C-alpha cells in the first residue's frame, strides 16, 4: 500500500524509508551500502555484520549468483526493498 510511503522524513541517498502505519517512519540503507555518518555509502557486505544489511528479522545468505539475498522465513511477511525491511503479516 501507499500508506506505507515515507512523507516526513528526508530520506538519504541510496537507502529505503517505511512507514509504519502508528505514523513511524525509519529509513535504512539499501543492500550494498553501510551507514556512514548519516549517509549511505558503498560497501563490501557480508551476512556476518549487520545481519547483511538484511532486516533483523530476515534470514541472510548467498545464492549460486555469490550475491546476498534477504529472505523473511516468517509465513505472511514479505521482501521490501530485496529483503531490507519485512513486511508485517497478521495473527
Amino acid at each position: 500500500s501507499s500508506a506505507h510511503k515515507c512523507i516526513d522524513t528526508n530520506v538519504p541517498e541510496n537507502a529505503a524509508c517505511y512507514r509504519y502505519l502508528d505514523g513511524t517512519e525509519e529509513w535504512r540503507c539499501l543492500l550494498g551500502f553501510k551507514e556512514v555518518g548519516g549517509k549511505c555509502v558503498p560497501a563490501s557486505i557480508t551476512c556476518e555484520e549487520n545481519n547483511g544489511g538484511c532486516a533483523p528479522e530476515a534470514e541472510c545468505t548467498m545464492d549460486d549468483k555469490k550475491e546476498v539475498e534477504c529472505k523473511c522465513t516468517k509465513e505472511g511477511s514479505e521482501p521490501l526493498f530485496e529483503g531490507v525491511f519485512c513486511s508485517s503479516s497478521s495473527g
